[PDB]
């Protein structure tokens, strides 16, 4: 099983495929299993290195995780499948951001070199056979190559690092990811407190004036006095527009804000499972140093102790191998809903004004 | 003593003069009288019919003020002066409000047809000597054609009004002015709400936002990650980006709501002059619904009667006059705040749009 690590100018990472390859994931279809009224909805996955599709209900991307996360997880954050909620089984809403969910969770798998090219992923996908399925299914669950044994089937295109130089790059990602969790925790706390006020209290005062103008206009109306008229309608069409900006404001959220939000709960995501990540490369680490204790101890051979060190060197290339392809990750991610966000942003203001500047211009010159 | 009433299409009005002025009051001077440390500030009033000018303390404003609301307060409003404030007579600020609130005041009497032209006031303005103003305040003091008696110096351009016809205008003017009134008390209490939101707990928010934005940025630059440095720029700038919308925002208040808030101030001030201003006229009309039941009883004769009617009428073209004089600066005043209003939110949110255009353009690329 070819899982092969080179060196960079950026250090360790993957060997990344030529011939790059994502896969679609849409019209929710409805597949049977004799019980009545209990057809569970069925996906369709459409990879694009071949064009031929395949269905999957939610069970088997579930089936899917579990194996990916048994296979590799002592090595790779493996994308986190969303839960399993409030019994709202059949409509559009819960259906649609259920797939664009599962979308992002294939496309993260199909753009990762390790994971994408393995034979469980790629099996989940091109088989043709209601039966050359449960095979593969079969074939799966019996891979003794998981858990610790993943890196067992990596081969570092590099030399050797002491224990030493291992336990360091251990505590680097360590610190990192606990830094990059808690500060992601924060950005994710705002957003969610500026939302809750964007689609609320702040829309009821736009709400709350531009009604305030309305009335007003309205007692102007029945003051009778001669030579007037022209002002009444601005008033009043103030007020309306102001309720407009009440709306568009409380339903900006779900244009930007939203999209932030979510990629950041994406990462939330990655970094909660490095706590385990970490705490098996910090085992194996500190079962190293023991090395030399044994092998005085006439426990093991010089030979032995020697085999420990280019195999724990083979655990931080594959977790060097990983944070490389997250940090790669991370850049383009971040680069991407921030300057979406902000381009939303503008729009917004821009609008707002433009709304404004149309309530003005009914109101002469005096 | 002129003061002409003639009809129109929108009705009675005052004859307001071809020949307009108005007056300027700033360059807070300082004036002393023997005490020690307790010198008075002393404002310069520059008229702008005769270029020549004059100093004034607040305290002869106040002066001004009584004498205006003697002479004429019964049949027409008298622009509230500014309240008596927290012993904080010598700085920056106070000087400033005080000046800015004169100012308005200053204009609102010059701009009166009626006021203007009078003795008291043009003295007031246009005076030499430092005697010469003590002979006027001296002839002031003496004028007994005041309260009641100003309605004698009226004279109508028109035919008498009957005791009905009376009563009716002056229920309607009862029914605008609190309506007017209890309108305005709303546009001020959202106002002012709206105003202790932008300069308090919003700007907190997007300056939470903004740090929140920028603490994130220095994780990511302790992750040590080869491949990275472009974003983190982006980022922190964004941040402080958001920081500035924080003070821009609890900053705006001062150039727009604040004049749109003086305005209703202003006329709340017109509006609590009801009353007072339209229970001599509802005594005078009441009284003469007695004129029949008094003729009957022998008190008076037919001539006495008509009198009264011809004398009330005198009241309400007095009256309406002053109404007539409201209303067209009403429609005036208000297309000039709010068209003011909305010119600067417009400038606000095209501002704000721009500052966040920007920290989007940092943006690569990659």
């Amino acid at each position: 099983e070819k899982i092969p690590i080179i060196v960079g100018d950026y250090g360790p990472m993957w060997v990344y495929p030529t011939s790059t390859f994502d896969c679609v994931v849409a019209d929710p279809r409805k597949g049977s299993k004799m019980y009545g009224l209990k057809s569970y909805i069925e996906y369709q996955l459409t990879p694009t290195n071949t064009n031929r599709s395949v269905n999957h209900r939610y069970k088997h991307f579930d089936w899917l995780y579990e194996r990916l996360l048994v296979k590799f997880g002592s090595a790779i954050p493996i994308p986190s499948l969303p839960d399993k909620q409030v019994t709202g089984r059949f409509e559009e809403e819960f259906i649609k951001m259920r797939m664009e969910r599962l979308q992002a969770w294939m496309t993260r798998m199909c753009r990762h070199p390790v994971i994408s090219e393995s034979e469980v992923f790629q099996q989940f996908l091109n088989f043709r056979d209601e039966k050359e399925w449960k095979t593969g299914k079969r074939k799966a669950e019996r891979d003794e190559l998981a858990g610790v044994m993943i890196f067992s089937t990596m081969e570092p295109e590099a030399p050797d690092l002491d224990l030493v130089e291992i336990e360091q790059k251990c505590e680097a990602v360590g610190k990192f990811t606990k830094a990059m969790d808690d500060g992601v925790k924060e950005l994710l706390t705002v957003g969610q407190e500026h939302w809750k006020r964007c689609t609320g209290p702040l829309p009821k005062e736009y709400q709350k004036i531009g009604k305030a103008l309305q009335s007003l206009a309205t007692v102007f109306s029945s003051s009778g006095y001669q030579g007037e008229t022209d002002l009444n309608d601005a008033i009043t069409e103030a007020g309306k527009t102001y309720e407009e900006i009440a709306s568009l404001v409380a339903e900006q959220p779900k244009k930007d804000l939203h999209f932030l939000m979510e990629c950041n709960h994406e990462y939330k995501g990655f970094l909660g499972c490095f706590p385990d990540i970490i705490g098996t490369h910090k085992g194996a680490i500190e079962k190293v140093k023991e090395s030399d204790k044994l092998v005085a101890t006439s426990k093991i051979t010089l030979q032995d102790k020697q085999n420990m060190v280019k195999r724990v060197s083979i655990m931080s290339y594959a977790l060097q191998a990983e944070m490389n392809h997250f940090h790669s990750n991370r850049i383009y991610d971040y680069n991407s809903v921030i300057r979406l966000y902000l381009e939303q942003q503008v729009q917004f203001y821009e609008t707002i004004a433009e709304k404004l500047r149309q309530a003005l211009s009914r109101f002469p010159v005096m």
